[PDB]
């Protein structure tokens, strides 16, 4: 697996390994929503932290999971805020 290019999964896995803790534990919450693009609920367990990911497909739901996990951790917060606003302080 591990979709080419930088992804939320790998990025997370790389953190789990770089942290010397243990790879992330993904758990499928559920799967519901529109028929065309059903909404899949994904879960991610990292150490003593947990996150969720929702997308049009389980896959994405997983990618979105790590994303949140990375954000919740504070690995994509800087950018986030930056995007939301500059606020040079």
């Amino acid at each position: 697996g591990s979709s080419g290019s930088s992804g939320p999964i790998s990025r997370l896995a790389q953190i789990q390994q770089a942290r010397k803790e243990k790879e992330p534990d993904y758990i499928l919450l559920s799967e519901r929503g529109m028929p065309r693009r059903r909404e899949f609920v994904m879960q991610v367990k990292v150490g003593n932290e947990v996150a969720t990911g929702t997308g049009p497909n389980k896959k994405i739901a997983k990618k979105n999971a790590a994303e949140a996990m990375l954000l919740q951790l504070g690995y994509k917060a800087s950018t986030s805020l930056q995007d939301s606003g500059p606020s040079s302080g």
